[PDB]
């Protein structure tokens, strides 16, 4: 008989109602970790700023933007900023903050706008690019390896770096996985952009597929007014990995360097980076 | 063993990725459906244009708001407008032309903000009370009886009444499921508000517990290409609702019931395809 | 990303390990409910022994055969029995009473075989035919309808008739649906067959489809040493539409009565019967 | 409003039906997968044949039957075997060789029933103990440590243990794990007790949890046709498994580890497929 009867279809909404898990108990702890992004460091404030503008970058597109933290400072400086992700819930605050504040100018020339990097191409009318593209806080690392051969990553940094004008930048970064396959621990408050302040507790479960590491899943617990649960998944770049995928991206008309967590990195340092920051600029 | 290893939670997203089943097909011909309102029904702009107007309405609530159409007019239309609904994936194309228009004053001053019917009091100050408070489109049948004893009913109704300011309105309206349930079909393309423009094909599936009837769930099954997806509803007899509505104002009201948008005289021979329920409030 | 790992898939089995959900709460009153055949009822007893005998029926087949309880009592009769049954959760106990009771002649002779109303054909070597042909308790409603125009319950009516040997019978049944859909309620402890002993509770829900009956679906709240819940669906087949549906099975060429509750069936009678047998003979 | 209606519980079953996934593709390719066991290797028929006989043992209780491949030898061989597995879909098969072959004796006096590894104990009137206690082809390993400190995997041998009477044996093996988990690859085809007949191909998904190693996840992908099953195992290294099995008397046992059935020397040339741990008890 098996069936399998339902009152509306995966992805529907209506009116007067909650959408879908919105108000679930993992919903609303995951909520405070992404709302976790009060204090921005003063040292990854101090390095982006100053990267952008010793390479003359005005024109800026942070692909995959979240709630929009990096983008707000960006439109904060002066930038003048276009912000894109493929989230509506996470889309949702940026859009919000953006509303909030509409009245300076800076604000309402930001843009906010829905784009996929698998279709980023056709779905950001580039111009002829832009000055610099950014896609921090590790979030290239969302991105599966679903088809199992890497295709899509590959499409994905192909699309993203397609963005970047001519002599300008792609700054993408990502987790030292290196390190976390290695240790398999996946260290809580450890982000180098947003100094974290809700104390958080985490387990850490790598998938190695064929003897190939094939993902991350992190599962959270966090303490409220309570202890509640919420997992996320990411796909683990080891740094040779990345360094080729992202190369490639540009064809290899590229100058690359690599960062430390914001200092520089030389292979085999006493110093242990946290994250791994690309610095790309192009041809001509 | 079968346990079930996920790779994210329930309700839970991440940057570089579209939502959880925002990209699925019934998502897609839905979003077709609930962006199908382009023609508004005329009848229905001089309507409740009309009620609002004869009774000084000013400053009114739009509860359930969705893509905010309804709330699209009153704004234009020089009123003062709060739109709440509880939905997000709904909620965005509210929020979304309203930036879109946001150089207009009229639009500026719109407020849009998330609440829900079981907590609408402390969601919304409520100031003295609403001029008007319009929940139409049939909205408030998407609230189920979970519970059992409609308890839950009750309460939303009592929240969205309170939200109404002495001798204000109440403009809240259900689809005629009293015919719904006698024919066991609820009929395509009646919708009194908005001309669909959609052709689309429906299957009409009632749940019945213990002999009382239990949920109207409705198979949308529409051309783009051939693609589905399936709502549910609270079947509101008009009696019931009459009760539940009257009650909500403890019972102190001025009530009529209208035909669609014509009033009701019980028995008459026109068969209405929703009806609106005018309330307005004695103390 | 939203992908959904497994430990084993659904349908397999491991060795040391209960399978799937056999040692869950629903599977354990469930197994109360279909152990609840012990008292057999005297009437019961006397008319389908005394049907059988009155039609020199002495090789029968019992299909959707259960636990096998109608089954051990033709096999005690000393009547010739093949049983069949699509489930191997409750041809266990049909299986485990065989082997349990293996010395006796009757029953080394008796049996059990694996068979589906809609392959019935193929999957029982009927021989020249069967002389009774039974489908007690109300199983052939487990059958749904779920290519939604009743061409399955058209096919596996079909089939079974098939099973029966020229003037031979099928004695086939359902709960009075008339009534059901009527009240809205599917009364407990009205089993005409095996007079119940558990003490349950029952909540009616019914699906009706484009103002077409579709479904009964029955949730049990059973007390043990406890208040435990399962659920089971049945398909509504009001009297005239069976009626149709079996007597085409046969093409047309047959006698045909329907019983109320063992007792003949005149429509408008004061009496309204719980089940429906109908008593099918052939052509020549 | 996300309810979720089902026709039937998880884990009922109605007369005219197959089971719940029963019929399904996995299912299917799996029963072939479990049916694979036709040659019998001579020389696993030679070493456990020998085995007992040369300890004398002819009171034997076949932990985890299965299908019961292991049990129809014993049986075949003139032993006095019972046989128990906690699942029924695989119990069918042996419950019908049975069946099929009961007019022998050596077989009427098979005896097959359900137990549970976590409650063996009470699940077995044990007497005064069983000679030999056979626990073989990999099946300890399908006993996943759900709670976390394996707790249960401890049990489940201390259980299986107490089954064994005072100087007789329990032969229970593992993968050799420790090697799957240095190349990440669970190699195909290297069943010492069944010389495998079916083409098929597989994927090796191990997990990690912080640090420690919690699952080996097969996907088979069998030629039937192009179709797929998975299967999970706990890990069990060499070491580890030592310990848990020999904590299991308490301490007191005569224990040996097998190679694929000759001894094993740590740090010898061969790599072995199984570990076997023939165990006796001296209190």
């Amino acid at each position: 008989v098996d069936s399998v009867y339902r009152t509306r279809s995966l992805g529907v909404a209506a009116e007067g109602l909650p959408d879908q898990y919105a108000d679930g108990e993992a919903a609303r702890v995951w909520q405070l970790y992404i709302g976790d992004t009060r204090s921005r460091t003063a040292e990854y404030k101090a390095w982006l700023l100053g990267l952008l503008r010793q390479h003359g970058c005005h024109r800026v597109l942070d692909v995959a933007c979240g709630t929009g933290v990096d983008s707000i400072m960006l439109v904060e400086e002066g930038f003048s900023v276009m912000s894109v992700d493929a989230s509506d819930k996470m889309l949702k605050y940026a859009l919000k903050e953006r509303w909030n504040r509409r009245k300076e100018p800076s604000f309402d020339n930001w843009v906010i706008e829905e784009a996929n990097w698998l279709t980023l191409d056709k779905d950001v009318l580039s111009g002829d690019g832009f000055d610099a593209v950014i896609c921090l806080g590790n979030s290239f690392a969302h991105l599966p390896d679903c088809k199992g051969d890497q295709s899509e990553h590959r499409l994905a940094l192909k699309n993203i770096a397609s963005m970047v004008r001519p002599g300008g930048l792609l700054v993408i970064d990502h987790r030292n996985y290196d390190y976390i396959l290695s240790t398999g621990c996946a260290p809580p408050g450890k982000n180098i952009y947003y100094k974290s302040d809700l104390t958080k507790d985490i387990t850490t479960s790598v998938l190695t597929v064929n003897n190939k590491a094939h993902m991350v899943t992190l599962d959270y617990t966090v303490q409220v007014p309570g202890f509640s649960k919420f997992r996320l998944s990411y796909y683990p770049h080891c740094l040779a990995s990345f360094t080729e995928l992202v190369r490639a991206a540009f064809g290899g008309r590229c100058q690359h360097s690599v960062l430390g967590d914001f200092k520089p990195y030389k292979p085999g340092q006493a110093y242990v980076p946290c994250y791994f920051i690309h610095v790309l600029k192009k041809t001509d």
